[PDB]
């Protein structure tokens, strides 16, 4: 029981910083979305 | 085992946030495509 717990926060701690990955390629394809 | 339930919430309200910007993005992709 002690370990899904700890799981769950590594698991938080890494979805945290791949969710804020994505962000950056997106705003690109919002420039080239604008120019086209 | 309370806090994991609640480490759990917060599992599910990040990932909500990221589902919608998300699928928010894949809406203007599709709309590029069929544009082009
Ligand atoms: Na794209």
């Amino acid at each position: 029981n002690v370990t899904n717990l700890t799981t769950i926060k590594n698991q938080q701690a890494m979805l945290k910083i791949i969710q804020d990955e994505v962000n950056s390629k997106l705003e690109m394809f919002v420039s080239l979305d604008q120019l086209v």
